[PDB]
Formats: structure tokens, C-alpha cells, sequence
């Protein structure tokens, strides 16, 4: 089945392909993101936004990834792959993950609309070659 | 840091610790059962019940988990270590989706409460003697 | 070209693969079923509900493929490969109308949403584990 | 048990003994046809005109035909008795058919009284000897 | 990424290959036609319906296949180097446009909706009994 | 052929070819791009600003083109099967549509006036020194 976890906030991947690995801020630093004023605010039991009501699942969906990611440092008798699983996770999977989570967050923050009216701003001045491109991206 | 996916729905893994792991149907027959009445009104723009939303993830988590398990199962060279993944995968921890899965999924079929005034039956079928507990578990019917 | 004859009435094969090709009773135990309250008010220019009108193709198709498989039990000089037709016909495809028939059928009987919110508990029921699942399979009752 | 598939619309094979099997046009024919405004129609759950909906039957009831008339030339050890076999649907049952079919189509696309208003300006043709007969069949 | 160019208000491929592809009239016979009294009409910046719109690209696109698809036997060898040039054209895709092109152009004649009244009024007039069937195809 | 597809929207070819050839990005980077909001939007049998319309073609134009770089080493066995089958396409008369598409897409988002009024104060700035020039030149979005 494919269905794009996006599309209904009114997004789609299909747009998430130019942004670089490189950009959105590595997990750890979203992960004490979530302490910030959304700490609380969902480990109460209320939909409020659809938003995190999805995120809450990504969270544990990684909560897991790293409760997991762990039960292979342990049981395992193989000092040779396990070396090859996390340089994965940590690096080809954050990203298609990173972006999962990142997103949401920059939507609460300020606004949704708001953000979307960046990542077409965006999605010019990434296309646009680099000789033909300003210092750094908009703002408001 | 710990949460429970089952909070804005009233509810916590500690009343699923009832429901025995060998409980909720295989994965696969859950995923074919998203073909249900509810597959196709997944792909489209409306949020509608958070259950939906939520599920997506769910899926996805998998849809793009088990896109994952198959990217072991090709990039390895010791066949020794290979097969003990599923033992934890579509056992150790499918259930860890099981649960959500099948929960949603019923959870949307026969409405919300409808939901909780179930599992709560339970809450007492199994923990009642065998040797009065009814053969026949109660299910959702009308 | 594809279809699905289940379309109107909110349905798919999708949710018919759910129930076990031996489920559906032999036809003609069906076809004598037709005689119901529903056999007499067939012969009347009145449509009414579509399952009428459908329900008539899917048995002349059959009312016409019957004097027509026993076209062949008649006209026919091998008698080695006259009895591998009723080996898809009887078989391998009656129920790709058992189906359909029984389908309509019931869904006539008691009213048509009243047999979704059927078919959908089986999408449970079969799905379900052996051990926990009741012995008694939900039918239509009242 | 025997019932009139047009009965209920109006119609009655009781007439369609006239019409010549070479009448009606083959089979292939209308089922390109059925790539007509009809095509979308169908594949949509929709009852419309009661029409279609037994339409869409005989539809598959051959969809059928003609996925189990190959399911012959595949699993079949007798390359004597399979070109007897499709001599005869597309022949003698394509004939108890193509009215099937043809049929509800030529009543959907203009309507279906502007139809029987012909099977009896035919029903008429058809019968009175040919010396006594006309170039052709009606219009409007 | 599939669409249709015709759905731009109600129109299908199918309808189109389902007739008979010897039907549709040549392209120069369409190009030669083109150059009639819609030519010196699509040079003005502006237009009253898509048809013009679509038209352009229509040629556009294609007055660079000629354009180029003659670079076949120019400074190039091979035994066949016009086995596919005029027959994919005259045979596939190509001819979608005999099909295409021959739609909007008539789409400015009588008018649009009039055309479509027409299809099937003809669509059927073949397929039925040629010993039947009326002598002059409705309008 | 004589003829000019920017005309009808105000435009000559010349705003574009003196214009950084190299610039408008990949036809690739467009071709995703076009799927963005606009992907489903075309799709459906609206043409409302012709923009939509006159791109419709622009695409299948291509789209035949692709099906058509295909056909070029299918059982064909040239000295230059591949080398010159993208000389005029990723160059010459395959930047018809880079600058073609990219335009369009911009317009539609970006209004359409204040969308030449950029081009404008732009092909300027390859006009002005580099020295000189303030090293901007932005697609507002206002
Ligand atoms: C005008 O704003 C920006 C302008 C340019 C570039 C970035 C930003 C900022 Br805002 C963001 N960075 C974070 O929010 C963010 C979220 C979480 C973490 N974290 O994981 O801790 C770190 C950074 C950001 O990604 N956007 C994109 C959507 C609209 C604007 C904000
Ligand atoms: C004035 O009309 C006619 C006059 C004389 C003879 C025939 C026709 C035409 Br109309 C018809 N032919 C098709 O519709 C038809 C349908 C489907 C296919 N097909 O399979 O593609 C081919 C032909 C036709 O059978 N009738 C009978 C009912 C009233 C008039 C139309
Ligand atoms: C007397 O009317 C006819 C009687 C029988 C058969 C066809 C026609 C004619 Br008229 C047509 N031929 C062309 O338009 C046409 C347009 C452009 C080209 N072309 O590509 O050059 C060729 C033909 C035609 O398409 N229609 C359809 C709409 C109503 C008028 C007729």
C-alpha cells in the first residue's frame, strides 16, 4: 500500500525529494525539541491538532527504533554487523524520519500555512542552480 | 521518555496487558483488512477521525519497516544472524503493532466507546475460573 | 476490462477473498432458495431494487450456462474430457456466482446495509485466533 | 425456472425470435462500445438506470466467457475438440447475447420508449414477405 | 503523471483509436488545413478558447519532431534509417496527433459541442449492420 | 513553425535565449516539481487559465518524446545510439521545454505580470558585471 503520511496536512513527499539529507537537524536535536512546550501537551490525553495526535505514533514508532536499535547491541554474537545497522537507522533512515518529525513541529511552532509558504520559496531556490542563487533562503 | 498511543482515546497499554500477546490476529490479515471500507477513504486530504491520521503512521512505520526487513534479507553476508530478525520482528514486537492496528482499525469500524465497553468485558471474561467462563468469547456483532 | 458487479451496493471481491470459497452453500440448495418470497415476484415487469434486476442476468447467465453445460453432456464423442468441465464449472467458478447469488439473495432478505455490517464481523471473525474465537459463527437472525 | 431478462424493462424475447443472428453487430464491436460515455459510467457505484445495472452482469457473466473460454485453450489435451468449442460462443451463444447486450445500450443512449417504438416498425419488416419489402428499415 | 489532453472538459482517448485509425486524414492534409483562416488567427496574443492554446504546442511540439526527427540519414549510417520515422509516426503516437489535431480544428467549425454530438452518432453508425443500418449518417 | 507559444501569453522566445541557457534547472527538477499542487489539479477536466491547457500538451509532447528516446536502442546497434540522442534533446530542442515548463508553473503560482516583471529586472543581472551587480536578484513572493 502507498499512501503518503503527508498528504493530508496538505503536503507530499513528492516535494521532499530536493530537500538535502543535510538540511532537517539531526534526531537528538528534535528529541529534546519535544521537551519544549510540547512536552506536556502530549502526554495528555487530547487530539487537539491532528498533528502530533500522528507524531505521538512516529515518536514511539522510533521510541521503539531506539528500544530496539539497543536490543541489537546486547543479543547479538556478530562483533561485524551490528556496526553496519546503526551506521543505517542513525543516518539512511533519521533522514526518511527526520522529516517525519522536524515537519509537524515546524507547523505547531508558528502556523501550517505558514510553513508551506516556505517550502515553495523553497522548492525554486533549490532547483535554481547554485551560480544562479542568493546568499541563503527567505523568512516570512 | 515514555508515552501511550492509546491517551486522547482513554486509554493504556496497561488494560492490553490483559489481552494475551497471541491474541490480535497476524499482521498480514490486518493489513489485507485495511483494504477494507476504509483503505480507499486513506488517501484522501481529510484528516477526518484522528484514528485515521494516527494509522497512517502506524502503517507507514511498517509499510516502511517491513520495506526495511527486506533490505536485510538481500544486503547480508551471514545467513546465521539473518532469520533472527523476524524473531523478534513479526514476533517479539508485531504485536507492539498488532495492538495498535487491530485497535484502531475496530476502533473505527464499531465506533469509539463501542470499543472500550469490549475489551472491558474481557477485563473480566478471562480473568473469571475456566470452569465457569463461557466457551464462546464475546465479539462485536451489532 | 475489470469490475466488479459489487460496486453499487458499496462492495468489493476484496472483502468476498475474506470469506473461504467453501462457504457460500451449493448452488442449487440456492437456486431452490430462490423460490423464496422472492421467486414469484421475479415475473413481473416491476425493477424494484436492482437486485432484482442484476440477480437476472446472474441466473439466465447460469439458467443459460446450465442448458448449456448439458449441451455438452450430450453432444460430445470424448468421453475423457466431458467430465473435466464440471471440474471449474460445478467447482473451480460456481462460486464465482455462489457468491454473487447468495449475495443478492440475502441481501434482499434482510434489507442491504443490515448485510454489511455482516459480512464486516467474519472480517474479524475468521480473522480472529482458533483458540479464542466462539464455536457458533454470527448469522441473520432478527 | 424460466423468467423474460427484458420482461421488466418492457420487452420480450417473444419478439427477438425475428431479428436475424447476423443482425446485431459481433460481440468485439460493442465491447468497444462499452468505451463510450458508458465506459467511466460503470465503474462507478452507481445504480442509475436499473439499465446498466444488470448490464454490468452480462458483462462479467462473459467476463467470465471469455476468461474461462482461454482457460480451454491452455489446460486442454485434446487439440480436436477445442475448435468446436469457441464455434459455438462466438457463434450460436454470442447470438443469445449480443441482444443481451446490445440491447441495453441502444436504449441508454437515446431512450429506451424511442426503442421499442422501432422493435415493432421491425417487427412489421421482418415478417411481411421480401418482394413486399422496402429498401431499408425506419428513422425516427 | 497520466492525464488525458482531451479531458480538458470532457473527452477520451478510447473514443478516438475505438474509430477507425484510416479514418483521421493525413497530417499534411491537416497542416495545409491549419494554414487556413485559423492560421493568421493564432499569431494574435490572445484567443477566445483553449483549442488555439493546446493547438500551439500541438504543432510547436510537433514542428520539432520533423524538425528533428529528420536527422535520421543525414550524416548518419545504417541500412534503415527511415524504417521507423515515417512509420512510428504514421503508426503510434504520431498518428495520436492526426487524431488530436483533426479534433480542435473541426472543434472551430460547426463548434464544439456539436462535434461531440457527433462521435457517437458515428461511433455506432459503423459497428452497426452495414445491411441495416440507415444510408446517411445522422447530420 | 513561424509561430510563437508565448505570444498568446505575452512573450517572445528572445526572452529566453539571450537568456542563461543554463539556467532553468533539469527538465527532471521541473517534472517533479509540476506533480506538486498543481499534479492533481490538471488532472481533472478543468482548464480554467489556459496555462493548464497549453501545459497538458507541453507534458505528452514530451511524454512521447521519453516513449521515444526508448525506440532509440531498442534493436538498434549504431556508433551513436546514446551519445547524440541527447545533443539536441538536453540541449537545443529539449530546451524548448525547460524553458517552457519552468515558465507556466511559476506563473500560476506567482500570478502571472509580476512574473515577467522578475525576468525582466533579472536579464539584467547577467547584463550588469559581477563586480558591480548586487549579487540578489530574488523571485519575490509576494
Ligand atoms: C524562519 O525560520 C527558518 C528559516 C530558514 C531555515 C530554517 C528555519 C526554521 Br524556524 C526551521 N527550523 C526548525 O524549525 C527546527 C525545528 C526543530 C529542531 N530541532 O530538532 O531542535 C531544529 C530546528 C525550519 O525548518 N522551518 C521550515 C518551515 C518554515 C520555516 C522554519
Ligand atoms: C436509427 O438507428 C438505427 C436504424 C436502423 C438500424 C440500426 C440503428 C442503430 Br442507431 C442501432 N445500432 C446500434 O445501436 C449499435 C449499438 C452497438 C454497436 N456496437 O456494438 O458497437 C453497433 C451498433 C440499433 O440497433 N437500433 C435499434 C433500436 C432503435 C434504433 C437503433
Ligand atoms: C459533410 O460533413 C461530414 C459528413 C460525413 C463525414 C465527415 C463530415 C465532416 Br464536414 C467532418 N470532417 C472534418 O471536420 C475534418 C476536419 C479537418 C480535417 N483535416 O484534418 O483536414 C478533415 C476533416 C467532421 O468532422 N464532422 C464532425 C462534426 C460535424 C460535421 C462533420
Amino acid at each position: 500500500m502507498d499512501i503518503d503520511p503527508y498528504k493530508e496536512f496538505g503536503a507530499t513527499v513528492e516535494l521532499l525529494s530536493f530537500l538535502p539529507s543535510d538540511f532537517f537537524p539531526s534526531v537528538r536535536d528534535l528529541l529534546d525539541t519535544a521537551a519544549a512546550l510540547y512536552r506536556d501537551a502530549l502526554e495528555s490525553p487530547e487530539h487537539a491538532s491532528p498533528h502530533h495526535t500522528a507524531l505521538r505514533q512516529a515518536i514511539l514508532a522510533w521510541g521503539d527504533l531506539m528500544t530496539l536499535a539497543t536490543w541489537v547491541g546486547t543479543n547479538l554474537e556478530d562483533p561485524a554487523s551490528r556496526d553496519l545497522v546503526v551506521s543505517y537507522v542513525n543516518t539512511n533512515v533519521g533522514l526518511k524520519f527526520r522529516q517525519l518529525l522536524w515537519f509537524h513541529i515546524s507547523a505547531l511552532t508558528f502556523g501550517r500555512e505558514t510553513v508551506l509558504e516556505y517550502l515553495v520559496s523553497f522548492g525554486v531556490w533549490i532547483r535554481t542552480p547554485p551560480a544562479y542563487r542568493p546568499p541563503n533562503a527567505p523568512i516570512l
